[PDB]
């Protein structure tokens, strides 16, 4: 019986309990026998956990960084013992990585961009909140957002970053309101900045301008359930697990893998 790794940022949080389930459950459907080490959110102890899979010879080591930055050596010793590396969720920026699978953000931007042209309708007036300036998931979701922008012929009023947090998604929106008070939908790359700006547009007295989220949190979908956001983007991070388990198989098996395997990823409204 073969073993493949898994070095999963941290397992405080559902999201990635769900892609250690997914990589579980694909891996004892492959036939595989899945070592898993928690992080618990610490480079130093992902680096420890990757050092100790190495001198255990493992077939290949399925890693979803702590830190996109921080990850770089763990990669490194790794790659100088010859074990094939796939990222999950997050890139590592320095080694040598095989592939990297991670949701579709721009399908994620795409659909949430096609749902405000469903109910604003073609040529909405909009706006955008946008993440972490230089993050990937900001970078992905903005384009998939200006394929709806295209497609939809969507005016983009405004576009700036909120850092994917609620208070200043808040503040953004705030401002941004004051200054474009004909903005029919916003759509914000995360569900705390929909939030943030949810609360922004409540105080003003504009609920009747729809707002679309991402990530499918807890908040999110509350928010969804109860009529206030329009829409949530959820990730589906079994299928991250999943088609991780399954890539390194394929690695395994001789086979040549693409870069990237973008997941799928699923439109959330009321009902």
């Amino acid at each position: 019986k073969d073993t493949i790794a898994l070095v999963v940022s941290t397992l405080n949080n559902p999201f990635f309990v769900s892609l250690k389930d997914g990589a579980q459950k694909e891996a004892d459907k492959l036939g595989y026998n899945l070592v898993v080490l928690d992080s618990q959110n610490n480079p130093a102890k992902e680096l420890a956990n990757v050092q100790d899979l190495t001198v255990r010879g493992t077939k290949i080591l399925l890693i979803n960084p702590t830190d996109s930055d921080a990850v770089g050596n763990a990669v490194k010793m790794a790659n100088q013992a010859n074990i094939p590396v796939i990222t999950l969720d997050r890139q590592a920026t320095k080694g040598e990585v095989v592939s990297h699978i991670a949701s579709d953000n721009v399908l994620g931007g795409k659909i949430a961009g096609d749902y405000i042209a469903k109910k604003a309708g073609e040529g909405a007036k909009v706006i955008e909140l946008q993440g972490i300036a230089g993050t990937s998931a900001a970078r992905e979701r903005g384009e998939g957002f200006q394929q709806a922008v295209a497609a939809h012929k969507f005016n983009v009023l405004a576009s700036q970053p909120a850092d994917f947090d609620r208070i200043k998604g808040l503040n953004v929106m705030q401002n941004l309101l004051t200054a474009h008070p004909d903005v029919q939908a916003v759509f914000a790359q995360n569900d705390e900045m929909a939030l943030g700006a949810l609360r922004a547009l409540q105080t003003a007295g504009k609920s009747d301008v729809m707002v679309v989220g991402f990530d499918g949190t807890p908040d999110g979908e509350k928010a969804v359930n109860d009529g206030k956001l329009a829409a949530t983007i959820a990730q589906l991070p079994d299928q991250i697990g999943a088609k991780g388990v399954e890539t390194a198989d394929k690695v395994l098996k001789g086979e040549k893998v693409q870069a990237k395997y973008p997941v799928d990823l699923k439109l959330v409204v009321k009902q």
